[PDB]
């Protein structure tokens, strides 16, 4: 199940964080609007760019915090808070992160392994919903 899931992306979460945010960009190329560095740019040639790395990981770091402090895939609202008031999240709005999700979920349903697809779409639509609650537009 999710809690499961997040031991196993946790295990190569350098992997994971890299394979999941390029299928988020290949399946939504206007989201690089948020990425301008990333622009003419293969796989590849992305993931031997040291930002791209080290917030990937930052990222997915935090996100599989924010999983495994979920209660039933809900997260918690002190989480939902965080992520708005980050600096670094000023520009953003909930469908970023809905994109964000729809492209996880179908990473993990194309995959060999026994993901549990539906609660990281439970998950995605309820940190969406929290954060929309805690103040993002
Ligand atoms: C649960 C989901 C997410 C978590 C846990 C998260 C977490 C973080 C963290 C920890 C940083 C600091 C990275 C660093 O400076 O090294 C960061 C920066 C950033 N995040 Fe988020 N984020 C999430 C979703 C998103 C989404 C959906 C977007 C846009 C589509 C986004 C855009 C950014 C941007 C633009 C930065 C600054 C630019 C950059 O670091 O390259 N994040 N995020
Ligand atoms: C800044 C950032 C955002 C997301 Cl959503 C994924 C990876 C990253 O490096």
């Amino acid at each position: 199940g999710f809690k499961q899931d997040i031991a196993t992306l946790r295990g190569d979460l350098r992997t994971y964080a890299q394979d999941i945010f390029l299928a988020f960009l290949n399946k939504y190329p206007d989201e690089k609007r948020n990425f301008k560095n990333y622009v003419g740019k293969s796989d590849q040639e992305l993931k031997s760019m040291a930002k791209f790395g080290d917030h990937t990981e930052k990222v997915f770091n935090l996100m599989m915090e924010v999983a495994d402090r979920a209660t039933d895939c809900v997260p918690l609202a002190s989480d939902a808070s965080t992520l708005v008031q980050m600096k670094q999240h000023s520009g953003l709005t909930t469908g970023n992160f809905e994109k964000l999700f729809v492209a996880l979920v179908e990473y993990m349903r194309a995959s060999g392994q026994s993901f549990d697809s539906q609660s990281w779409d439970r998950f995605g639509k309820n940190l969406v919903s929290a954060l929309s609650s805690a103040g993002m537009k």
